[PDB]
């Protein structure tokens, strides 16, 4: 779907939660931690 053409470099593993690119699949997962702790109780208001 999304536009995909040869040009700029894109990380092989990107967070599907926020959209952070990483050169290592391991690192990405680690960051996923901050995602497993949502805060539905705050001004977040979505
Ligand atoms: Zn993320």
């Amino acid at each position: 779907g999304s536009s995909g053409s040869s040009g700029t470099g894109e990380k092989p593993y990107k967070c599907e939660e926020c959209g952070k690119g990483f050169i290592c699949r391991r690192d990405l997962y680690t960051h996923h931690m901050v995602h497993t702790g949502e805060k539905p109780s705050g001004p977040s208001s979505g």
